[PDB]
């Protein structure tokens, strides 16, 4: 018969890409179809790149693809419109804000399968040891217990140790970070979805000198070559009092044999002051079905199961990835497993979006803009106040023409 071949997650980050191939192996032995696993790179923006090429050669290799929320409006061309195969009750059975951010010029390019928010990760045990009784609300704050708790760890002999640990590699994480700088500086979004790009500001200026100012001093040096698993090795290993990233690290830090276990919490990151918004970046994945894909009924009927309630519940159970049906919330099994899913639900519905929806196809342009002025902040080589300028006039450029 057909082989259903299905190109998404990544074995290099975390269980995901194990976790998919096992979810994909299930539905094939459950439908007696054949069913083959083809591994992506590590970060968002290369997958991108690989996926492309198979989209330029209208290639049938791939027939299932897990995309970006980052990417609906870039890979519409390539997905197969899943609307007429849901009928409205089973459309509705997800967040209606993801079912939006799929749909492009009606298409329903994708079927949301988990959502995703910027959190701040901390140590319980060193907050309590420090005589710190909740983590930080401010980045002022963040820094003041960093550097108290750094100096304490490196003088009992920990080398290793760092207060604050994020993503500052070139490439798309780093968007998401300095998004959430940005706006928890009430800089704005660096594009509105009016389409104003606003990012040349004191207040973005400001985050950006800010984050440059961690650097190699509670964040390690390297840190301008982190993505998500380089940062999430500090802080697994115990040598990191905080640490920016997404949920699926939480469900890795509590595993069997994992030296922090029991040793920290989750809450919103920082921000400036208390009348600045409360800055979670939205990012999320969804599932598409080739536009070239030969077997478009199959690769539909798996599409449904992985995005489907039990598919997408053990996701939550066992990676502690965000559901994008709103009936897991309130699943027992779902909240005894991950109790922070509840407390931070809020946070979780007032994401900020990185500028997708309005740089639309010009996206993956744009992100590059930013991630790369902001790196040059991160390096020393640019001040906040000249790299938002500069990057003001680089996505004037990039979105000159473009209407949204
Ligand atoms: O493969 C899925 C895996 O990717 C992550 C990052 O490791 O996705 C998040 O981070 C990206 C940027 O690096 C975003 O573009 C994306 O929207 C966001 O979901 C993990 O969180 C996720 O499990």
């Amino acid at each position: 018969g057909p082989v259903i071949r299905v190109a998404g997650d990544s074995t290099a980050v975390g269980e995901g890409g194990r976790w998919m191939k096992e979810m994909v192996e299930a539905w094939g032995k459950k439908t007696g179809t054949r069913v083959e696993y083809i591994d992506s790179p590590a970060d968002t923006n290369d997958r991108l790149a690989l996926y492309q090429q198979y989209w330029a050669a209208r290639s049938p290799d791939v027939d299932v693809y897990m995309i970006d929320v980052i990417w609906p409006g870039i890979v519409a061309p390539h997905a197969l419109d899943l609307k007429p195969y849901l009928t409205e009750a089973e459309l509705k059975e997800f967040f209606p804000r993801i079912v939006q951010n799929n749909t492009i010029r009606g298409k329903l390019t994708s079927l949301p399968f988990f959502t995703d928010a910027g959190i701040l990760y901390y140590r319980k045990d060193l907050l309590e040891k420090y005589g710190y009784t909740s983590p930080p609300r401010t980045w002022n704050e963040l820094e003041q217990m960093a550097e108290r708790v750094m100096e304490g760890e490196r003088r009992a002999g920990n080398r290793d140790f760092w207060g604050f640990v994020f993503q500052g590699k070139p490439y798309e994480g780093l968007t998401c970070d300095a998004l959430e700088w940005i706006y928890s500086h009430g800089g704005g979004r660096i594009v509105e979805p009016d389409g104003t790009i606003s990012v040349n500001n004191g207040r973005a200026a400001l985050a950006l000198n800010r984050a440059h100012g961690w650097v190699g001093r509670i964040a390690p040096q390297g840190v301008t070559s982190y993505a998500e698993e380089e940062a999430r090795n500090v802080w697994q290993q115990g040598n990191s009092l905080f640490m920016r990233n997404w949920p699926y690290a939480y469900a890795l830090g509590q595993a069997e044999g994992s030296p922090i276990r029991g040793k920290f919490g989750v809450t919103v990151l920082p921000k400036a002051s208390a009348d600045a918004p409360n800055a979670a970046t939205l990012g999320g994945w969804q599932l598409m079905v080739s536009a070239y894909s030969r077997y478009p009924k199959e690769a539909v009927d798996l599409v449904k199961y992985l995005a489907s309630y039990e598919v997408q519940k053990d996701n939550a159970v066992r990676l502690s990835r965000l559901p994008t049906r709103p009936a897991l919330y309130t699943d027992r099994d779902v909240l005894a497993r991950n109790p922070w899913f509840r407390d931070l639900l809020p946070v979780f519905q007032n994401a900020v979006s990185a500028p997708s929806d309005v740089a639309g196809a010009r996206y993956n342009q744009v992100s590059e803009a930013i991630w790369t002025e902001v790196h040059s902040v991160l390096t020393g080589r640019k001040k906040g106040e000249q790299a938002v300028r500069d990057l003001e006039a680089r996505i004037r450029r990039i979105l000159r023409h473009h209407h949204h």
